[PDB]
Protein backbone atom coordinates (compact mmCIF):
# COMPACT_ATOMS: atom_id res chain seq x y z
CA UNK A 1 0.00 0.00 0.00
CA UNK A 2 1.33 3.60 -1.03
CA UNK A 3 -0.20 7.07 -0.63
CA UNK A 4 -1.10 7.47 -4.44
CA UNK A 5 -4.95 8.22 -4.44
CA UNK A 6 -7.16 8.51 -7.59
CA UNK A 7 -5.54 6.88 -9.95
CA UNK A 8 -6.93 4.69 -12.66
CA UNK A 9 -4.95 1.61 -13.00
CA UNK A 10 -4.18 0.93 -16.76
CA UNK A 11 -1.54 -2.70 -15.98
CA UNK A 12 -0.49 -4.73 -12.80
CA UNK A 13 1.99 -1.72 -12.56
CA UNK A 14 0.90 1.36 -14.42
CA UNK A 15 -1.47 3.96 -12.73
CA UNK A 16 -2.44 6.99 -14.43
CA UNK A 17 -4.18 10.54 -13.05
CA UNK A 18 -4.80 13.62 -14.39
CA UNK A 19 -3.01 15.53 -11.96
CA UNK A 20 -0.04 18.66 -11.84
CA UNK A 21 2.89 16.71 -11.23
CA UNK A 22 4.27 19.74 -9.07
CA UNK A 23 1.42 19.28 -6.79
CA UNK A 24 0.90 16.03 -6.76
CA UNK A 25 4.83 15.65 -5.77
CA UNK A 26 3.95 18.08 -2.86
CA UNK A 27 1.32 16.22 -1.60
CA UNK A 28 2.55 12.69 -1.71
CA UNK A 29 6.35 13.30 -1.35
CA UNK A 30 7.18 10.29 -2.87
CA UNK A 31 10.44 8.40 -2.94
CA UNK A 32 10.87 9.00 -6.76
CA UNK A 33 9.65 11.83 -8.80
CA UNK A 34 10.44 12.19 -12.77
CA UNK A 35 11.71 15.17 -14.10
CA UNK A 36 11.64 15.94 -17.59
CA UNK A 37 15.25 16.88 -18.56
CA UNK A 38 17.81 17.85 -20.66
CA UNK A 39 21.46 16.63 -21.26
CA UNK A 40 22.06 19.99 -19.55
CA UNK A 41 19.99 19.75 -16.72
CA UNK A 42 18.57 23.41 -17.83
CA UNK A 43 15.38 23.31 -16.46
CA UNK A 44 13.53 26.46 -18.25
CA UNK A 45 9.98 25.18 -19.28
CA UNK A 46 7.95 22.47 -19.41
CA UNK A 47 7.87 20.19 -16.46
CA UNK A 48 11.39 20.80 -15.57
CA UNK A 49 10.42 24.62 -15.59
CA UNK A 50 8.11 23.80 -13.17
CA UNK A 51 9.34 21.01 -11.02
CA UNK A 52 12.40 23.78 -10.74
CA UNK A 53 10.08 26.94 -9.49
CA UNK A 54 8.34 24.24 -6.80
CA UNK A 55 11.99 24.35 -5.29
CA UNK A 56 12.85 27.79 -5.33
CA UNK A 57 15.59 27.47 -8.19
CA UNK A 58 17.51 24.78 -5.94
CA UNK A 59 16.98 22.22 -8.26
CA UNK A 60 18.79 24.17 -10.74
CA UNK A 61 21.70 25.59 -8.61
CA UNK A 62 22.05 21.47 -7.59
CA UNK A 63 22.03 20.57 -11.34
CA UNK A 64 24.54 23.26 -12.19
CA UNK A 65 26.88 22.24 -9.92
CA UNK A 66 26.71 18.25 -11.62
CA UNK A 67 26.91 19.14 -14.59
CA UNK A 68 29.88 21.30 -13.85
CA UNK A 69 31.42 18.20 -12.33
CA UNK A 70 30.24 15.50 -14.25
CA UNK A 71 29.50 17.05 -17.78
CA UNK A 72 26.24 16.52 -19.61
CA UNK A 73 23.91 13.69 -19.57
CA UNK A 74 23.30 11.27 -22.76
CA UNK A 75 19.71 11.29 -24.50
CA UNK A 76 18.20 8.50 -22.80
CA UNK A 77 20.05 8.64 -20.22
CA UNK A 78 19.75 9.48 -16.04
CA UNK A 79 21.12 10.80 -13.02
CA UNK A 80 19.35 10.56 -9.62
CA UNK A 81 19.96 14.25 -7.74
CA UNK A 82 17.57 16.02 -4.58
CA UNK A 83 14.09 16.17 -4.52
CA UNK A 84 14.08 19.30 -2.45
CA UNK A 85 10.61 19.91 -1.08
CA UNK A 86 9.24 17.59 -3.64
CA UNK A 87 10.59 13.76 -2.95
CA UNK A 88 13.14 12.40 -1.34
CA UNK A 89 14.78 12.00 -4.75
CA UNK A 90 14.36 13.10 -8.34
CA UNK A 91 15.58 10.95 -11.21
CA UNK A 92 16.49 13.46 -14.19
CA UNK A 93 15.46 11.63 -17.15
CA UNK A 94 16.68 12.70 -20.72
CA UNK A 95 13.83 11.72 -23.59
CA UNK A 96 14.56 12.67 -27.10
CA UNK A 97 12.95 15.99 -27.89
CA UNK A 98 12.05 15.23 -31.39
CA UNK A 99 11.95 19.36 -31.72
CA UNK A 100 15.68 18.86 -31.81
CA UNK A 101 15.91 15.72 -34.03
CA UNK A 102 16.43 13.07 -31.65
CA UNK A 103 16.00 9.52 -32.30
CA UNK A 104 12.49 8.50 -30.73
CA UNK A 105 13.94 5.05 -30.24
CA UNK A 106 16.23 6.29 -27.37
CA UNK A 107 12.32 6.82 -25.85
CA UNK A 108 12.81 3.22 -24.37
CA UNK A 109 16.43 3.74 -23.26
CA UNK A 110 14.67 6.62 -20.97
CA UNK A 111 11.72 4.92 -19.74
CA UNK A 112 14.29 1.58 -18.32
CA UNK A 113 16.11 4.44 -16.14
CA UNK A 114 12.58 3.78 -14.61
CA UNK A 115 13.29 -0.09 -13.41
CA UNK A 116 16.24 1.17 -10.99
CA UNK A 117 13.89 2.13 -8.46
CA UNK A 118 10.41 0.28 -7.00
CA UNK A 119 8.22 3.48 -7.31
CA UNK A 120 7.98 6.43 -9.05
CA UNK A 121 5.90 9.34 -9.95
CA UNK A 122 6.68 10.23 -13.60
CA UNK A 123 5.02 12.38 -16.66
CA UNK A 124 5.37 10.84 -20.39
CA UNK A 125 8.89 11.10 -21.33
CA UNK A 126 9.55 13.11 -24.74
CA UNK A 127 5.37 14.58 -23.90
CA UNK A 128 4.89 18.05 -24.10
CA UNK A 129 7.01 20.49 -25.47
CA UNK A 130 9.91 17.25 -26.03
CA UNK A 131 6.99 16.95 -29.06
CA UNK A 132 6.48 13.40 -29.13
CA UNK A 133 3.03 11.49 -29.40
CA UNK A 134 1.98 11.44 -26.04
CA UNK A 135 0.20 8.18 -26.87
CA UNK A 136 3.23 6.45 -27.87
CA UNK A 137 4.72 7.33 -24.89
CA UNK A 138 2.26 5.72 -23.02
CA UNK A 139 2.87 2.58 -24.60
CA UNK A 140 6.65 2.28 -24.29
CA UNK A 141 5.93 3.14 -20.62
CA UNK A 142 3.89 0.25 -20.29
CA UNK A 143 6.04 -1.99 -22.41
CA UNK A 144 9.25 -1.17 -20.81
CA UNK A 145 8.58 -0.13 -16.99
CA UNK A 146 8.14 -3.22 -14.95
CA UNK A 147 8.16 -1.09 -11.21
CA UNK A 148 5.53 0.84 -10.19
CA UNK A 149 4.87 3.69 -11.94
CA UNK A 150 2.49 6.61 -11.83
CA UNK A 151 1.48 9.03 -14.12
CA UNK A 152 0.43 12.45 -13.37
CA UNK A 153 -0.73 14.14 -16.59
CA UNK A 154 -1.28 17.86 -16.45
CA UNK A 155 -3.78 18.37 -19.39
CA UNK A 156 -7.26 16.96 -18.60
CA UNK A 157 -8.12 16.95 -22.37
CA UNK A 158 -4.95 14.75 -23.03
CA UNK A 159 -5.89 12.52 -19.96
CA UNK A 160 -9.09 11.64 -21.44
CA UNK A 161 -7.45 11.05 -24.86
CA UNK A 162 -4.87 8.69 -22.92
CA UNK A 163 -6.99 6.47 -21.15
CA UNK A 164 -10.15 6.14 -23.77
CA UNK A 165 -7.19 5.32 -26.16
CA UNK A 166 -5.26 2.91 -24.09
CA UNK A 167 -5.06 -0.58 -25.52
C1 LIG B 1 3.15 22.09 -14.66
C2 LIG B 1 3.21 20.75 -15.36
N1 LIG B 1 2.86 19.68 -14.54
C3 LIG B 1 2.96 18.50 -15.35
N2 LIG B 1 2.69 17.29 -14.82
C4 LIG B 1 2.83 16.31 -15.71
N3 LIG B 1 3.22 16.40 -17.01
C5 LIG B 1 3.48 17.66 -17.48
N4 LIG B 1 3.88 17.79 -18.85
C6 LIG B 1 4.42 16.72 -19.71
C7 LIG B 1 3.39 16.15 -20.78
N5 LIG B 1 2.20 15.62 -20.11
C8 LIG B 1 1.09 16.52 -20.24
O1 LIG B 1 -0.02 16.35 -19.78
C9 LIG B 1 1.54 17.72 -21.06
C10 LIG B 1 2.83 17.26 -21.77
C11 LIG B 1 3.81 18.45 -21.97
C12 LIG B 1 2.48 16.63 -23.13
C13 LIG B 1 3.37 18.83 -16.66
C14 LIG B 1 3.52 20.27 -16.65
C15 LIG B 1 3.93 21.17 -17.76
CL1 LIG C 1 7.56 18.87 -20.26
Amino acid sequence: VNSFSGYLKLTDNVYIKNADIVEEAKKVKPTVVVNAANVYLKHGGGVAGALNKATNNAMQVESDDYIATNGPLKVGGSCVLSGHNLAKHCLHVVGPNVNKGEDIQLLKSAYENFNQHEVLLAPLLSAGIFGADPIHSLRVCVDTVRTNVYLAVFDKNLYDKLVSSFL
